[PDB]
Parts: C-alpha cells; sequence; structure tokens
C-alpha cells in the first residue's frame, strides 16, 4: 500500500494531462503531453519512481499496459504494472471526481499562467497543500516514514 | 532544515542539466533544458513546490536570483528566495562532488536511453535510492515525517 500508484489520463484545451496518484494518500504528480503514448507513459514513470518508491503501477488503459516501451521503462524502475481495472467499483468515481477537482482548480488558476502547463502544476501544488486534518503531501510522506520503519 | 533546497546547473551534452538538492538528505529533482533562463528556472521551481514542502532555496547564481519571473514563482509558491553563497566553504565542493557524480551515472547509463533526459531521469533515481544504511530517498521523508510531527 505505500508503494501503490494509479495512471490517470485526462483531456483539457486539446491536450492531454497525465496524472500519477498515490492511491493510500491522495497525492499527485502530473504533467502535460501532446498526446498518450507508450514513450510518454514510460517517461513520466521513470521520472515517478526516481522520486518516490514505486512498487506498483495500475496502469490507466490497455495500450499502456501492453506498450513494450513501458514495460521496459517497468523493468528498468522495479515496478510491477498491474491492469487498473477497479474490481472495487468506486475506483473509477475517485478518479473521475479528481479528474474534475483537478480541472475546477486549473480553471481557477488558469488566467494566471500564459500556458497550460503551468496551470496543471499550479493546480497540483494546490491540490497536495490542500487540508482536508492533513494534507495529500503530509499524508503521503507518513505513510512511507511508517513503512521504512 | 527540512525545507531548505539548493539549486544547482551543470552542463553536458551541449545541454543544461538543472537540479535540487534537499540539502539535508542529498535528495534531488533535476531536469534538462536547452539553457538556464529564468522562465525553466521558475517552473522547474513550480514543479518541486508542489511536490516537497519547498521553503526556502538558495539559487545558484545572480541571474536566477535577480529574475522577476523566479521571484513570481517564489511568491506564487510561498518559497523564501535566498542567495546560494557558500559562507560555509563545505558547500561548493559538495556541490562540485554531486555534478561530477551524477555525470558518472549519467554515463554508466548513457547507451541505455536514446535520449539525454532520459538518462538523466535513470541517475537520479540511482542517485536517490543508493544506500549510503540509508539512501537519500529514505533520508528526506524521515525528515520531513519528523518535522511534521
Ligand atoms: N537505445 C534504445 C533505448 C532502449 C529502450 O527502448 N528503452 C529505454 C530504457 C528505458 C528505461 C526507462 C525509461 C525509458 C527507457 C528508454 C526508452 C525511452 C522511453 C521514453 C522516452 C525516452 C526513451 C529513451 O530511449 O531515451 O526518451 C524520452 O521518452
Ligand atoms: N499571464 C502572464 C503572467 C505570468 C507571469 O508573469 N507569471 C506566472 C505566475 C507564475 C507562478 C509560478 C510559476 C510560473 C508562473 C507564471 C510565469 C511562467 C513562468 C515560467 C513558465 C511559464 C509561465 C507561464 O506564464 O505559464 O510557462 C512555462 O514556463
Amino acid at each position: 500500500s505505500p508503494g501503490i500508484w494509479q495512471l490517470d489520463c485526462t483531456h483539457l484545451e486539446g491536450k492531454v494531462i497525465l496524472v500519477a496518484v498515490h492511491v493510500a494518500s491522495g497525492y499527485i504528480e502530473a504533467e502535460v503531453i501532446p498526446a498518450e503514448t507508450g514513450q510518454e507513459t514510460a517517461y513520466f514513470l521513470l521520472k515517478l519512481a526516481g522520486r518516490w518508491p514505486v512498487k506498483t503501477v495500475h496502469t490507466d488503459n490497455g495500450s499502456n499496459f501492453t506498450s513494450t516501451t513501458v514495460k521496459a521503462a517497468c523493468w528498468w524502475a522495479g515496478i510491477k504494472q498491474e491492469d487498473g481495472i477497479p474490481y472495487n467499483p468506486q475506483s473509477q468515481g475517485v478518479i473521475e471526481s479528481m479528474n474534475k477537482e483537478l480541472k475546477k482548480i486549473i480553471g481557477q488558476v488558469r488566467d494566471q499562467a500564459e500556458h497550460l502547463k503551468t496551470a496543471v502544476q499550479m493546480a497540483v501544488f494546490i491540490h497536495n497543500h490542500k487540508r482536508k486534518g492533513y494534507s495529500a503531501g503530509e499524508r503521503i510522506v507518513d505513510i512511507i516514514a511508517t513503512d521504512i520503519q
């Protein structure tokens, strides 16, 4: 559980926002890309796994699950690649809710940035710092620190 | 101390590698950019501060310290921008040593990646996971978790 992440791909302004959510905390990292490809997904996962202890990734769709480039990145980084089938059905809804909420925040900051990528990183910041009490950033650190100990 | 980061800019293959080091742990994040500009530095800091609780940044040079765009990012993200003058002289040497070491790792992985950016992220991964015993990734999580508590 400390090591479980979920990929999520959402669309805005004709572009793609690729998101990794740390399932137990709600903490996210995100990037804007022109389109979701295996190469983009592979690179994003490499970045993520260098920054946090990523043990398992629930991939967002079958194309990324199948991608030989994504499989290579997961092998390289020591990530177990799993499907993202919401056997637990409240998973879909939790992600749909996060996407709506991310887009809401993006809209709230959108006029402060010339470029979408900047607004997305502003939204990541706001999301990870928001107290709900702990923030997602606080929860992920506590979860992993408990695991190490 | 849990919130103190240092910027560092180094050169390879005609490109620039921008690094943020968490001073107390040795943990890093890095990116490849064509050249160090205020805009690139500002965006990098926004990404960093959305991912970790960045309180203070020792900027890498006076151009970034002066940059109105960097100042805007630091204001937005709640970062105190400081100079990077190594009043303590072992700071310079510690960074020089990190740059040499990062470049060493990059050379060790370089043939596994078509693009420099990929090799740099591989190097970030190896650096943050290397046990020295704890790893830098373990130390940063423990430091911040102790601070929260
Ligand atoms: N020399 C052939 C490369 C070997 C190969 O296919 N996999 C690599 C091993 C590996 C391991 C982890 C992550 C990436 C990669 C690499 C793939 C790759 C994917 C995406 C990218 C890339 C490159 C890149 O190659 O830099 O660049 C930006 O987005
Ligand atoms: N409407 C213009 C006002 C913007 C302005 O001056 N500062 C912003 C506030 C702010 C606050 C934090 C980070 C960036 C920014 C922005 C600047 C910026 C810088 C670098 C970038 C950018 C943009 C961008 O604007 O997206 O894009 C990719 O690299």
